């Protein structure tokens, strides 16, 4: 299990106020520190925040949050379930900013609600200093789902920051799940009116006004001002970014075709849409070393516990991930680019089922 700690510094809070914070579980003998994000959407104005405060309170508020957490996936302890790192010191964020990680505004008498995501990480950093941290030889700054995007926005600061701390021996390094999404165009489609109808680029762009979002500084100076919300797409952000990542994506994500209309008898329009899709999450990984990308339809995640058993090419993902750290040290037999090429969900007979 996994202890829950609330921030000290009580000014970085959820979005009601409510102190963020933060569970930990410790290994004595261990260097190795992984720090997971959790996802969950997003709201980007007044009407669909406060839908979400009313049925998805623990994303937004930490009074309810329990005193422990299991953990599981590549967050569990026991070999037989995490072959990669079950030694480590593990540390599960909640997300409770609906930010995607980017926010940096507090509650005030002009803001209902506070977007701190990317103070949190920083906040979170800080004090698991004197928890350890100061000792770590690798830190590994996870997440799935909008905390897939969260690794990608924030894994150079993290960087950053403890340089200027005084911890340059500390080895920075990504893994972004579910988290790499194309800004393509919708399979029926629809003017941004409400929240339904909004594409993902019209939503980041008035989210970051209402957030106060923030970008990589690199990845800010090539799109500038008005046009940050490019930075959340990863083909776009992920050649700016200085430490290594390791990019988990199926090729048929569940989240994507939710955001391009697409709800599943395939006549041939959609087909061609959907074997389009794979192609062209297939072409932008084409320049990415590190990566995993199966040729499913899904929305399952590295924290659950049966996440060893998909394969691509015969290669697991906690295999995939051991040769990235070996390679971090081409290697023979131990592959870290993994991308499926069959064009239709499921041809990878392992596909979660
Ligand atoms: O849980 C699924 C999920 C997906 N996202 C998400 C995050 C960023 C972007 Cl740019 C898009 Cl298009 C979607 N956030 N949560
Ligand atoms: C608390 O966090 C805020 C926001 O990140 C920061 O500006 C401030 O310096 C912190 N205060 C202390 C005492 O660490």
């Amino acid at each position: 299990d996994l202890r829950l700690h609330l921030l000290l510094n009580t000014s970085v809070t959820c979005n009601d106020g409510s102190p963020a914070g933060y569970y930990l579980k410790e290994s004595r003998g261990s260097r190795r520190w992984l720090l997971f994000l959790e996802g969950g959407w997003y709201c980007f104005n007044r009407e669909n925040c406060d839908s979400r405060y009313d049925t998805m309170r623990r994303l937004m508020s930490s009074r309810d949050w329990p005193r422990t957490r299991t953990g599981t996936g590549i967050l569990s302890s026991q070999p037989e379930e995490n072959p990669y790192w079950w030694n480590a010191n593990m540390v599960f964020i909640p997300y409770c900013s609906s930010d995607v990680w980017s926010g940096a505004s507090s509650k005030s008498e002009k803001n209902e609600y506070a977007f701190m995501g990317a103070l949190i990480i920083q906040e979170v950093v800080r004090e698991l200093l004197g928890r350890g941290l100061s000792g770590a030889k690798v830190l590994l700054l996870a997440g799935s789902s909008a905390g897939g995007t969260g690794v990608l926005l924030n894994v150079d600061r993290v960087a950053e920051q403890l340089e200027k701390l005084g911890y340059p021996a500390i080895q920075v390094r990504g893994l972004a799940d579910s988290g790499w999404f194309l800004d393509n165009k919708q399979y029926r489609h629809t003017d941004c009116v409400d929240t339904i109808t909004c594409a993902p680029t019209e939503a980041i762009r008035r989210g970051i006004r209402y957030w106060n979002g923030v970008v990589p500084e690199r990845c800010r100076r090539q799109f500038q001002e008005g046009e940050e919300w490019n930075c959340f797409f990863g083909y776009k952000v992920y050649p700016t970014l200085r430490s290594p990542v390791f990019v988990v994506q199926w090729l048929f994500d569940e989240a994507q075709l939710t955001v391009d209309n697409v709800h599943l008898p395939v006549q041939e329009g959609l087909r061609l849409y959907i074997q389009n899709l794979g192609r062209e999450l297939r072409h932008t990984l084409k320049d990415v070393p590190a990566s995993f990308a199966p040729a499913c339809l899904s929305h399952e995640i590295i924290i659950r516990s049966h996440w060893t058993d998909v394969q691509v090419k015969g290669t697991s993902l906690p295999r995939a991930l051991h040769c990235w750290d070996r390679s971090l040290h081409p290697l023979k037999g131990c592959p870290v680019h993994l991308v499926d090429s069959c064009p239709w969900p499921h041809c990878n007979p392992s596909c979660p089922t």
